[PDB]
């Protein structure tokens, strides 16, 4: 008999009785003649002694960390051991037999530290046992549950897609695997279910789900494999995508006790981009973009006589130092930008930085109305190409916040991202890390199966720029946390739509022959959409990082420093392979 | 609007109702001036009809599984066109306005012929729209929902482990996957999690389970992915596995109206081979062997109330023990055929238990395994399994006669799953893998990262997995898992779905860091 009784549930009213604990040793202190642990196991802590004989002796081996078995009589703790701080705090299990049931060697880290990344993912087994790990790990669980219970009684049905098959493109490279059977084939680790859950669609399942696996080589807090919650629907239109995507929201956030007010917020890109400076935008606080590029068309300083010339107002901030206003200077280089340009605006309106000698009077005159500003501030200016000087900006913004203390460590402020424009320029995609659907110059901003808003079906291969697309991003502070369209489901519109990413007719046929001839067969409209679970979860956790939430994470460039995957084989092993 | 009501839930009572339909043209026919369809969505069928105007003249464009959308009046059906035979049988749609949403070509089989396996897995798709194999999938989410149930009400934490990993040795070679940025190396997918919920219970997490991918490559009804309800617990002995494996398969079986009467019988691996010539008896007949070993290696009998059937797969059966003992397994099997003495609603469980801990490496070769090594023994469950108390000393010296904490559960003569008590300890642990020729060093290499957390106070551990596809295909009535899989391969990993594997670029190759 292992175990008759859990740690964490004795209490006064035990008292008398004789129980058997099985856990690990937490702690060890030596008072009197005698032995104290605090004895762990999953329903919390019992502190055992160890008074008299062999036991005693015994009790000399006990160490951090070495698993036992403790068989004793509960007793009330004497006058001043009490430990109000813990529920068993007022009682003790006097040992009367022990049974060392696994040896701990001295451990790398004790449970108390943090170690650096490496030693915890190499001891990931001895990091789990701390407090903050394994919760993250059973909150998780109770979040794929809450998505379950949500999805289940809308009449989702679960389904296992497969991981042995061909590429679906969804902006990276693919992981292969050589066939042993047919040498010189491969199959390709999905980068994500949407191809199978489409011919779901068509085969009249109506409303899928399924919490599955993706796997996609990138740069790389990335991991090489994930986990997606993936939905998807027929004879529907993005609204009831979104709310169904809501409830799912609302289920998952009530795992850690907040109420999440329904509907969300939306914005287009258009406008994402234009006040926030990015299509992920954090809503936490305001510091919003200010378009000045009407306002400067007819300066004469060079650095304003650009395309797109941006603003934004920090609070406060004419009271600067000249050494800090040097320091945005590094932050903006830090990123890859020429600088921020900067008007100090003191306490009676007039300007002062290094700016305010270049405008002109009506441009002085007009501009802390038109920023925005108050007496006090400090105006930044960011100008160049629209797209990186509003980047800049939108990062600016940020910093802004954090030096000032805007971002409420409670708050939740999320927003659908709605209106995207159908493509992204393939120079831009490429160098951004991802990897264009082909070698045309345009590619997918969400993927190619991807539907044109009605407005845009025809003129989106003729006119790209211009093309509107039916998908939809949900971001919460800052994150991108899932995303999803309408979709396609005819040959002739998707056959199109790959022609201009220079995939003709015959490749889209051999690359995607089993999707296309499915929509010959009575194609329903249908859309949906995946979350990012592992982002979602560490949000509710409250960690950085998705490898806190993630049992046996790998670390930078696919490291794993616990099984040291990945290895290479033996030539007998590769010859059987059938690879070469 | 695309639709407003379900299909299969229209009554008497909603009469008068304007009602919007979305789904499938199941049906056309067309009688006086007037076109008849069944539509079908996934809740049922309503009759629709289209008798004047825009309506008609757009009608004649259906077909078969022509996708649509109906804007209609719902009625009463006139005396004598009543069909008794489903529920929305005495109304129809009277439509008033049709969007025909997607076209259907030609089929490459009509839904109520069943095609070759071919066809069907090629056109999946139109395959599932059947009623057989649209249940098979949504009978399979409830099997999970209710395996999850009882396992959260038990407080087991469901948690993901990798797949790009380190080989685990469940008997089956490994899938590939070449690592870009580490040429010339690979990561394993995994055969089972084994490793990972090991280290689970090392981790303090005291009892897991995942219903997780695995992936073995092997001879091939075997498909190369495939899942189980796996499952590990710490402080435990097989009975406490067994009991909670028990209230699993009770939810399960519930699932088709079936109560499981608890607790299961159970036989000891000796005594299956010894009366059903199987480690997976069939316990839904008797048929029983007799041993003729006293009626002056091995003789045996069985006794019908057949050569040919010998010869096609390798009275009396005399030779060696093992494979006689086998043959009289299928022969009683063949007996119970011929004579009709299986009851098809029968379900007839057992645990198998005090399995042997080897069998000798020829025989698994031979049977198309792998061995865990270069010895003359591997493992009868995996590697990782324990003794019995009684066989710790001596595993290792007498082979033959060590037993195992190892335990089956089998289902109508199939092992639907399997678990094992397992080892904690390093030396023990190491004493498996050197007589299955696996030394220190090599021990070390391919499984240290399991070695060395039996160093950080590993507590005692067992668990078990189900095979998922084959308790499913069991509830749905089916003999192959193919048939429970939303898109299953053929026979050698052929996909004729997608016709993967296949061929990849010079260039693709090159950036593969493969070569
Ligand atoms: N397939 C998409 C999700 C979606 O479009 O629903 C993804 O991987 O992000
Ligand atoms: N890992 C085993 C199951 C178990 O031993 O629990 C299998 O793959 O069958």
């Amino acid at each position: 008999v292992l175990r008759t009784h859990a740690a964490g549930s004795l209490r006064p009213a035990d008292a008398g009785q004789t129980v058997t604990l099985a856990g690990w040793v937490a702690r060890r202190r030596d008072h009197g003649g005698v032995i104290f642990i605090d004895l762990r196991d999953a329903s919390g802590v019992s502190q055992v002694v160890f008074r008299e004989g062999d036991v005693l002796a015994a009790a000399h081996r006990l160490r951090a960390e070495f698993c036992v078995a403790v068989t004793g009589v509960v007793e009330v703790r004497p006058e001043g051991n009490e430990n109000p701080e813990i529920p068993t705090g007022q009682i003790e299990v006097n040992a009367t037999e022990l049974t060392v049931l696994g040896e701990s060697a001295p451990l790398p880290f004790q449970l108390d530290e943090q170690a650096g990344e490496e030693a915890r993912l190499k001891y990931r087994y001895l990091d789990l046992r701390r407090e903050g790990p394994g919760n993250a790990l059973r909150l998780r669980s109770k979040v794929n549950a809450a998505a379950r219970s949500v999805l289940a009684e809308h009449d989702f049905v679960e389904i296992e897609t497969p991981t042995l098959t061909r590429s679906t493109p969804e902006g990276a490279r693919d992981f292969l695997v050589p066939a042993r059977l047919q040498p010189g084939s491969f199959y390709a680790l999905p980068q994500s279910p949407q191809l199978f859950k489409q011919l779901l669609m068509v085969a009249g399942m109506e409303r899928y789900y399924q919490i599955a696996r993706c796997y996609r080589d990138e740069d790389f807090d990335r991991q090489p494999e994930f986990t997606q919650l993936d939905m998807e629907m027929s004879f529907v239109e993005a609204d009831d995508v979104i709310a169904i995507s809501e409830q799912v929201l609302k289920a998952v956030w009530a795992t850690i006790g907040y109420d999440l007010p329904l509907p969300l917020p939306r914005i287009s890109y258009e406008e994402a981009m234009r006040r926030f400076g990015s299509d992920k935008p954090d809503l936490r606080f305001g510091i919003e973009l200010v378009e000045c590029t009407e306002y400067f068309k007819d300066t004469t300083f060079r650095v304003f006589q650009a395309p797109y010339v941006g603003a934004v107002v920090m609070p406060g901030g004419a009271s600067q130092p000249r050494r800090t206003l040097d320091g945005w200077q590094e932050f903006a280089k830090q990123r890859g930008h020429k600088g921020l340009a900067y008007v100090l605006v003191g306490e009676d309106g007039t300007l002062g930085g290094p700016v305010a000698k270049n405008l002109s009077d009506a441009e002085r005159d007009g501009l802390v109305a038109h920023v925005g500003a108050n007496p006090g501030d400090c105006i930044f200016f960011a100008a160049g190409p629209a797209k990186g000087a509003r980047a800049l900006l939108g990062a600016t913004r940020i910093e802004i916040a954090k030096r000032l203390d805007l971002i409420d460590p409670n708050a939740w402020a999320f927003t659908w991202v709605v209106d995207f424009p159908m493509f992204e320029a393939a120079d831009e995609a490429t160098a951004a890390g991802d990897v264009a659907v082909g070698s045309g110059a345009w590619t997918a901003m969400h993927h190619a199966f991807t539907a044109p808003k009605p407005d845009s079906v025809d003129t989106f291969d003729s006119d790209p720029g211009n093309a509107l697309s039916d998908a939809y991003d949900i971001v919460c502070n800052g994150n991108e946390i899932g995303g999803g369209s309408i979709r396609i489901h005819r040959r002739d519109i998707q056959e199109r739509v790959f022609a201009m990413m220079g995939i003709d007719h015959d490749e889209a046929q051999e690359k995607f022959g089993f999707l296309l001839d499915a929509f010959s067969y009575g194609a329903p409209p249908h859309g949906g959409i995946a979350f990012g679970w592992d982002r979602i979860t560490a949000l509710l956790a409250g960690v950085d990082s998705i490898r806190e939430v993630i049992a046996f994470p790998k670390s930078g460039g696919g490291v794993d420093p616990l099984t040291d995957a990945p290895a290479p084989i033996t030539p007998q092993q590769r010859k059987e392979s059938g690879i070469d």
